[PDB]
RNA sequence: CUGCCCUCAUCCGUCUCGCUUAUUCGGGGAGCGGACGAUGACCCUAGUAGAGGGGGCUGCGGCUUAGGAGGGCAG
């Protein structure tokens, strides 16, 4: 499926999911952190203590 | 304008800090705004402009870019 050029995340041409301006929520989120680029926890639970 | 970091994460501790609130108002109680701190990670390379590697996300096609808003610093 050569859909290159048409975004599927939002549905707007010119860019793709990788460059989707709506890239934030409503996706999947396995166990990564899109706030500190962390690998394991979630952004919603991303924070520091000591 | 771009990079990084922090805050909204119904987060925490600190702050002679600011605001609001209590039968629409003050150095206390609480919530929020600002600073500090979970790239677990950045470093290196050759022909140092810039470019690439794992690496950013992806419908794998890729491009190598940018990603909601406010503050600090750098050019
Ligand atoms: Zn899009
Ligand atoms: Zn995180």
């Amino acid at each position: 499926g050569r859909a290159r050029g048409l975004c599927y995340t939002c549905g707007s041409p010119g860019h793709y999911q990788a460059q989707c301006p709506k890239k934030r929520k409503s996706g999947n989120s396995r166990e990564r952190c899109q706030l500190c680029n962390g690998m394991g926890h979630n952004a919603k639970q991303c924070r520091k203590r000591d």
